[PDB]
């Protein structure tokens, strides 16, 4: 088979537009964006899993004193039902509120040790949002950045795309198929002979083989013999 010389410099310079196009592609899934988006979505994640263990911890707490202030309030109605007044009798509710007294004197006790500890808690969770708040106004701005970078490997890859439709209509298809086989088996499909060792699978070719491809014509076309890509000096 033969090609013409300047078709074949064609075919070097679309082995190249190929394999940036094929950095971009890698690229656009291995962005040092999204590895920062990454992380600060992870800790995000971190300060909502706290934040609900917090929701769970005050939920608590708010049924304890729910609970605590509706018996104080039974105690406290219990009193005053019991404060409107048989002499004989009214010693007896005497023993009772004294008793009951000393109810509500107890349970004020923990009602306080609780709505202390709500209101400790009440300010961690205060810290929380403040953290998660912060972290979520620079996940945005990791998110913008990771978006722009995105278009930026797609304008990219676009122009390259019009530099590669360009290549293969000046190029004779029978030579761009041959190319196209090439990467079928995925190698690079087309490479450069430098020195004595090929540009694609970066072989080093032995003695015997590199005197026949110095030896062949201009117009000629060679492949690497051990992966197959066509050779271009
Ligand atoms: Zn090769």
């Amino acid at each position: 088979m033969k090609a013409e010389v300047s078709q074949q410099r064609s075919l070097l310079t679309l082995s190249e537009v190929d394999a940036e196009l094929a950095r971009i592609a890698h690229r656009g899934k291995n962005l040092a964006e999204q590895k920062r988006l990454d992380e600060l979505t992870a800790q995000r994640g971190e300060v909502n899993d706290r934040l609900a263990a917090l929701g769970i911890a005050l939920e608590d707490l708010d049924a304890q004193v729910a609970k605590y202030e509706s018996e104080i309030d039974s105690v406290r109605q219990r009193e005053d039902r019991d404060r409107a007044l048989g002499a004989k009798q009214v010693t007896e509710i005497q023993h009772e509120l004294e008793t009951l007294q000393r109810r509500q004197a107890s349970l004020e006790e923990q009602l306080l040790e609780v709505m202390e500890r709500r209101e400790e808690l009440m300010a961690e969770r205060s810290e929380e949002l403040r953290r998660v708040d912060e972290l979520q106004t620079e996940l945005t701005e990791a998110q913008q950045a990771r978006d722009a970078a995105l278009v930026e490997l797609d304008q990219a890859r676009h122009q390259c795309a019009t530099r590669r439709d360009a290549l293969v209509n000046a190029i004779d298809d029978q030579l761009v198929e041959l190319y196209e086989k090439q990467r079928a088996r995925g190698g690079a499909g087309a490479g450069p002979l430098q020195g004595r060792r090929c540009g694609a699978c970066r072989i080093e070719i032995d003695r015997g083989e590199i005197a026949r491809i110095t030896a062949a014509a201009d117009d000629d076309v060679v492949r690497c013999p051990e992966c197959g890509a066509i050779l271009l000096r």
